């Protein structure tokens, strides 16, 4: 209604007066920290991307092995908003495996990347899926065929069609794969409005529906462009459920979001084009 009004406002006053930096980096201190021992463990050195980027214990997701469970990837679940998330690090060589066991054993039906293969002459992922077409996978140590059957290319991302097989029993499953093509690392969406057309394409999907597994988010790192996804998604959802809209804390439930896994959305500018991006699909959504 009206309300719309309010939040254009809000979004100009940061704007004009570049408080963007200062509310990141206040939203930055005021961080939750848990601790991430499992993710330190010297038999899982090797099952991390990088570093400085680990699960917390509290919101890990764990593997169904009795030898080792862990998985760089965490599990968001945002109460209010009734939706959830795991956003994980862009897959390791040697950690194809273990992805594919988790959108199995947590019974996902979707998959959206926001990163690339190629980011920077490096290695910012591995090659998780079947390129030609018809090219069909196979991951010894977790037991699972992976098989490519649709792929509608488009210029700023990619929507492929997985059959996933369970080699143990013979179980087969269709897994949608939304891969966001033109998403730098550090950088923002080519435009709020294919970012969005994008989110929809997911949500109507039915891969965000409740009656699945949450859906696998993932870019290089797995928080900077999926928080950025997420909190957008949470935050439209937020809206449209509320009475008024504008009520809605972007800061407050990004933070609330950042409970579950360390540094979602990586710059001031990432948090900016958060706040349009909820704003302009706002549009449509409340009407
Ligand atoms: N800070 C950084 O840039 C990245 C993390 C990152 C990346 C992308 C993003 C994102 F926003 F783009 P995304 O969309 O993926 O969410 C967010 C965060 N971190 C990093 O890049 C850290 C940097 C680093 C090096 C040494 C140290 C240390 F000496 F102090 P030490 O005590 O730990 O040994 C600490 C931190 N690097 C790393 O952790 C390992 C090198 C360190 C090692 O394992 O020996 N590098 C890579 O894994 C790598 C992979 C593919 C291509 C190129 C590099």
């Amino acid at each position: 209604k009206l309300e719309f009004m309010e939040m254009e406002k809000e979004f100009e006053q940061i704007d004009k007066s570049g408080s963007w930096a200062a509310i990141y980096q206040d939203i930055r201190h005021e961080a939750s920290d848990f601790p991430c021992r499992v993710a330190k463990l010297p038999k899982n050195k090797n099952r991390n991307r990088y570093r400085d980027v680990s699960p917390f214990d509290h919101s890990r997701i764990k593997l169904h092995q009795e030898d080792n469970d862990y998985i760089n990837a965490s599990l968001i679940k945002m109460e209010e908003a009734q939706r959830s998330y795991i956003l994980t690090q862009g897959p390791l060589p040697n950690t194809c495996g273990h992805f594919w066991e988790m959108v199995w054993e947590q019974k996902s039906r979707g998959v959206v990347m926001l990163n690339r293969v190629m980011e920077k002459g490096s290695l910012k992922c591995a090659q998780y899926w079947p390129q030609k077409e018809e090219k069909e996978m196979i991951f010894e140590d977790t037991n699972l065929k992976l098989t490519l059957i649709s792929e509608d290319i488009k210029s700023y991302y990619t929507v492929r069609q997985l059959e996933l097989e369970n080699l143990t029993t013979q179980e087969t499953r269709e897994i949608l794969h939304f891969h966001y093509t033109t998403w730098p690392d550090f950088g923002v969406p080519e435009s709020p409005a294919s970012f969005l057309n994008f989110l929809f394409k997911v949500r109507e999907s039915g891969s965000l529906s409740p009656e699945h597994g949450p859906v696998v988010v993932h870019c290089s790192a797995g928080i900077g462009r999926s928080g950025t996804f997420c909190l957008a998604d949470t935050c439209l959802l937020l809206m449209d459920k509320r009475k008024d809209p504008s009520s809605v804390d972007i800061k407050k439930v990004l933070l609330e979001m950042r409970k579950f896994r360390m540094g979602l959305i990586q710059t001031a500018d990432q948090l900016r084009f958060s706040y349009l991006a909820v704003i302009e699909g706002a549009k449509f959504i409340m009407g």
